[PDB]
C-alpha cells in the first residue's frame, strides 16, 4: 500500500 511497509512485507 505504501514503499515503506511494502519494504517491511519483503524484509
Amino acid at each position: 500500500h505504501a514503499l515503506y511497509a511494502c519494504i517491511r512485507c519483503y524484509a
